């Protein structure tokens, strides 16, 4: 109408948007700084960023945006582009695009008293810390920090204020504990003046269904059988077979697992820690059964030709566990031939307790790594029973 | 020619875009916003992201841009480009693209009466919940919410109009059943105000020969193998190579239909359930039938020495199904162990009815998770029957 | 110089980039547009995008832009930049770029007669449907249409010109068969105004020599692997492994032609349709083989138990095809096993005769099968020969 | 200083960054172009894209940009930035870059004759064909076409000089052999007016160690096994199982080099016709070796039943190659099966002999293809010794 | 305020961002350039570029932004924009990014001394050569090289500072050694000036706890049952059968290694010459163990047939290790059978014997090649305990 032409026109008289708008310049310019969040849209490990839609919200007071209504009726607020009034310089210092700025640039709306509002939308890709070490039921703390560039704090006041999640879509993957936020001021190598920012740490906690229904159930029939090949007595062809196999399928096809996670020496996941102990078990295991029954099985002291370890094993025994006459002769020799096929048996029977003494040893050893795996995933974060009270449901 | 060069140089005169074209300042404006979808071009699974070929329809009235006719004969539209004439911000909340705003700026024409009409084309990705829980006969609902950034109701006075289809083309994987539109008043911590908002909800369904061909056909075969090796006879050689390839095979390859689903742990589909059911089912079969093999054969009591098992297998038994002569003499020997073999094949037999109801058990138990699988599928949506009606055609 | 310094002063004097450049405002302003293909540079079938580079050509009379050589010696033609005159908003209505428009802007360059030419050049991403029913032997169609967006008929007459082929680089993977082009007018529910169009249609045919020697080859070796193994007699090892291999060898690799293909569920591949039908046929051959060789194979009479299969086999084969006396008396027992062995043999002779017949029936579907594709492939399109003609050279 | 700033105020009065900068209009404006390669970042053979890292330099004289050094002492050279002055647009014909110009605009140089120098970087994406028929050793040429788009020969006068090469960083994959340049006129379907062209032909050559050691080690010992296999005399276990083995290895692992080749059906890498050859040999000795073991063994004329093969295969050869007494009466019968066994070895001595006929040829039809092999890609590239003496090293 | 506003009114009269802010135009005017290291944010080997997050630094002197703090009280700095004053144009010139500047464009703060700060963000992606023929303890320097585009010795004076790394954030894969500087003057083809150029080295060194775990665990146990394989005796199926899958599955599976380094032929990893080595070593092992098994196994002679060989394996030998009657005489032949199959396990262990001289060949070769892999790997890096003192922890 008249009356917004007639302000518009006034309002851009004499107006520098280089000019921080105060009315002393001795005195900084309080500026209140706040986030909302509305979806955790990605959180990527292999490169150890995530990815997050928010809106930003930023308000001040323009000295110089002001007008008296009664001269001007029927007009409440007035709403400025990009590059028509002075704006914060507000950025994420802790960016991973590759523009440092992901906001969309919308209209500032300013009401009769000079109060500048500013909202811009933006999906902001920020690096994080990714700890996979407690994978799957993992807390992640990932920061945001936010603060003015270039103006001090004797200049542009930030302040903090409580985080909106009123309108949060949750996530099927990530439960979002809490983001609380923190206002403090650094030091720089820049120059002599304290720069305030503001700082908020989302909390996000993984849902393990999905998870767990794909990887527990199969790892814990791995397991299970591989505690059967460990107790299978020692044989040719379903020993050697089945171990190998085990062996070489682990080995080959967990890798599934480390594809999520990144390549950071910093710690060990205990579901890797644990696939590697029993892949050292069992692999002893084949080999010694592989040993123990084509390299020698013509005589019971084959095994035990050293006093070193006879005395180990045996400690551990002690603990733990006319011409028709000639031809019917060579029937007789044929029989013989059975008795050293029952002396054969024997040296097996011999070298088989031997293997089981070996297999006991793998076995145990498994199941105290299986032990001390389960013992660190129950008692490891405080309220655990809190995941299968609300995850598995 | 004169009169457009004449008329053109008039319009912009003492023009502001940054005002709100009305004539009254104290009442809204209002402004038509309606929605063509001429493409899906994408459903992305794995980061649940739809994208959309789509024309925007902005209408509303400009009071400034008015002129006669007669005064100017020949020309009756005229058109502004992007930062000439005052546009509503439209934008997608929703959005998922890098940038929050994909609409290419086109012009905005405007006739003798002031009625500017806006059209700007774009391809959107916005974010929307992807259900995959009843794959692969799914229905999607993805939500487009478009409204001004800046302008509240006492400013902007949005209004809905139904959805264009006219120009739609076909999409080889979902069928469209339909788009509808509603318009809402929302309230927002920024402020004291209303803001409309309107709502466009894609309904999508999907065409399953494909995926049928793909996947059913297959899947059919290997349950079908499955439970032949449960019906089959215990044995060494076919039954258990034929089990572990089984258990192996389907465990590795299984995950190309996981591949096309996200890890939110909301639900489970019902083929990964059946899947992992069946895989308990015939690992368990396979450890018995190895442990029924090779652990013990010599003796019919060695599976049944707890009286605790021993009581409910009969239950569930009884519920279901001169030296020339010594030389002879050992002839006589071996002719007793044929003895021992038929001793050994009594055994067996024992083991093996064992071994049978343990398969009986493992049979029914894969037949009802089948039944539960196929009724679920078969039940699910209403109206089921035109799928196959309408997509395997 | 200083007739081109006066002449560029002279010609932006009073000068509106708005206007349309017409001596007359009611009639129509004609655009010539046309199209210089240079090269195909992808043909994306997983997305259904087709990648190309091209010139567009436009051409048009500008009133305004005029002057006479005589008074400005030496200077024939003018260029003007983007911004600085009125150009036509031509733009590619099916377009896949994330941008809307993918033209780089050049320079219009006008000669004295007021005669403006603008030749844009650009990689065009446009979405066009793709059919692999036929694969490797296709033709696929792929559509651009051109309009102004803005511009109706009674302001903008569009005009037609045939496509520039000239420069075109072969592609060593389609052949390029023709590009025709079409003008027509469309209406659309904007307004009451028909809307000129310009659509070009790049026919494409693949070439398939590297697909071939990829394909053809192991495809028919596997091929006549599964007849052999159909031909083969039923025995345990040879022939339950090798089916087996067949089965999961190709049920697991075949997708290397899945992978390269759509998933719409409009129609299916022949090669898709002949594998699946291959598939289904040697499971059924490899389950009724093991349910011959291990379910029983002791009597003659236990595969025809019931009497309504019984007759159908009968009809389809008549259709088609002291103390030392008593251990040599043990001696005579273990030639009756022997003896048995026979009567064994004769049980596998009468299960084998019915294995070959289920192995024929396998076969000669296999046969038909395979029949049906290949005068399906071979009498597929017209003048079929070409191919065998010019791409396997 | 005081100096410079009157110069930049007096150099800027009257111009026109549209006219082009020549003291007479109707000659042409000499323009110098050359190019300096730092680095070729990438050779992508699957989508034909060769990514280089390149400065243009652009010489030419502006009339108006002049002044005396006397009157301004101390400045000497001024500099221009994009908008400001009238610089050459000169383009890329055949880019691949989604956008049409990959060029840094950077600042133009001035001294005081008005002399200007023109150095953007750039990335440049440039398409061109790769040919991988003769790899791992291949010489590739990608041209790099530069023109003006808009300036015709009349106006714009480009000149070539030779490329710089003192900065290039040498790659780890390809040699650089050379960059020649050409300067040629083309006619165009747009106008009556010659056109200036300049174009530098890059010449790679690849580096073979790193390829080498990766393929031709395991490739020479797989044709050595195919080699032992087909020597190996046929039997069940061991023959069967190593051919098999090959086969599908082979078959399923060989697509590691064809994943670097792009699908252009022009020709075909003779290492993957080698593989095809080898492949087609190998599955007919597994087929017919398979088929001389079970299918038929009991007669020696099972073979040879039809005459037509028969004389073939003749001629292939002679070119190549009381109740006591009865129970021991049993005891001669099982001699007798002894002697059948006999009967039974001398069927598999002609069978085997046949066999060894098959894989006599299997045998020198590989070795011909090996030798074919070789020969071509031995003396296929002049100078061929040139990698042994250099890459290999 | 009043004075803010007057101030930035006066300061950008008659200012010239093009001109360079000198008092005396014939002296250099110097910047100080520094460099703050926040992120090494990938370091891909693929493809070779290294990308980091920076803050760059220049500081220089403004002669004509001064004023007098007294005449203006309260303000004490100035902020300008990207293209209102004059900036340095400092690239980086090996930059792999699209675009050949990735800095954001930040204000420039000024204080009364006429004193400017410029400290833009960015993420910079240069390219750098990455060696991995030490992986996985491998140290990386990669540079960085700043410079002004156009500004040549005698009109900007390039000076360095030392880098900053207070602020630096731990890699969980790279460890920082260190990131020293050194300024250079160049000569070009350009012209006849010498350019500063400012280097920055960054230096890495990987922590190997990840890529330990994961690979070097496996790759002994591997190779521990390779050595075994090689001590096994020579049987028909333990020995071949694991050989084989030792062979198949390394030469497969080892490529995940591969698939992290580049394929530049300029050396090779010790890992992969040492994975080389023992397959040949093994496959030579197989196919030798194929030949004494099958080839010929009835004559001692068979492999000596040749003396040329005999000579030498005999010197290494020397170096290293009624009608009753008959029947029963039918029973004597089996026993000479038997006796028959006491000469060919004669034979047997004659080639057994050979054999194992093979074996032993196979065993101390890849010993021996494990030998210089690993005293190439433990004395490669000086201090290298290091690793093992602060990574493997
Ligand atoms: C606003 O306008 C009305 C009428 O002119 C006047 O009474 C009132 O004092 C004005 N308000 C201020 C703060 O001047
Ligand atoms: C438009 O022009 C004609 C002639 O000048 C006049 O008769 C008519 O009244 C005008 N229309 C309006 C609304 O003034
Ligand atoms: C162009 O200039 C010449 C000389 O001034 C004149 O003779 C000629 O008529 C002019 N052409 C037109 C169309 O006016
Ligand atoms: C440049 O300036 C000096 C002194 O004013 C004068 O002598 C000289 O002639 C001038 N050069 C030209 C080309 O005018
Ligand atoms: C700055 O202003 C004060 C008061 O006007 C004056 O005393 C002082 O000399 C001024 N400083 C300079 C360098 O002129
Ligand atoms: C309703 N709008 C859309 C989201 C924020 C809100 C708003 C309010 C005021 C200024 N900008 C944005």
């Amino acid at each position: 109408g008249e009356f917004q032409r007639k302000l518009y026109k006034e309002l851009v008289k004499n107006y520098n948007p280089l000019e921080r708008p105060v009315a002393n310049d001795s005195q900084p310019l309080t500026v209140y700084f706040s986030l909302s969040l509305l979806q955790i849209m990605d959180v990527d490990e292999k490169n150890q960023v995530l990815t997050t839609n928010i809106w930003l919200q930023m308000s001040w007071t323009d000295h110089y945006l002001q007008w008296n209504v009664s001269e001007y009726p029927g007009v409440k607020t007035v709403r400025f582009p990009d590059g028509q009034i002075w704006k914060p310089d507000i950025l994420l210092y802790n960016s991973a695009d590759e523009r440092f700025d992901a906001t969309f640039h919308t209209n500032v709306l300013v009401n009769s008293s000079g109060h500048c509002q500013y909202l811009p939308p933006g999906i902001f890709k920020s690096s994080c810390y990714i700890d996979v070490r407690w994978f799957p039921f993992d807390v992640q703390h990932c920061k945001l920090k936010f603060g003015s560039w270039s103006y001090g704090g004797w200049s542009l006041d930030l302040q903090m204020q409580e985080a909106d999640i009123s309108g949060y879509i949750p996530n099927g993957e990530w439960d979002l504990v809490g983001i609380p936020g923190k206002r403090s001021e650094r030091f720089y190598e820049c120059c002599k003046e304290p720069y305030p920012d503001v700082t908020f740490t989302v909390t996000m906690r993984r849902r393990t269904l999905y998870y767990g229904l794909n990887l527990l159930i199969p790892c814990v029939l791995i397991s299970a059988l591989a505690l059967l090949v460990f107790l299978l007595p020692a044989d040719s062809g379903e020993k050697i077979s089945l171990g190998i196999t085990v062996l070489l399928s682990l080995t080959v096809f967990m890798l599934l697992v480390a594809e999520i996670m990144p390549a950071t020496s910093d710690s060990v996941p205990l579901i890797a820690q644990y696939f590697a102990s029993t892949m050292i078990i069992v692999g002893l295991s084949v080999v010694v059964t592989v040993i123990v029954l084509q390299y020698h099985h013509h005589d019971p002291d084959g095994g035990k030709m050293p006093k070193w370890t006879r005395v180990i094993l045996l400690n551990w025994c002690a603990w733990f566990l006319p011409d028709l006459a000639k031809i019917l002769e060579e029937v007789r020799y044929i029989a013989n031939r059975f008795r050293c096929q029952d002396e054969s048996e024997a040296v097996c029977s011999e070298w088989k307790f031997a293997a089981c003494v070996v297999d006991r040893l793998c076995l145990m050893a498994f199941s105290v790594f299986t032990i001390i795996c389960t013992i660190g995933i129950l008692m490891s974060a405080p309220n655990f029973v809190e995941a299968v009270s609300k995850d598995f449901a």
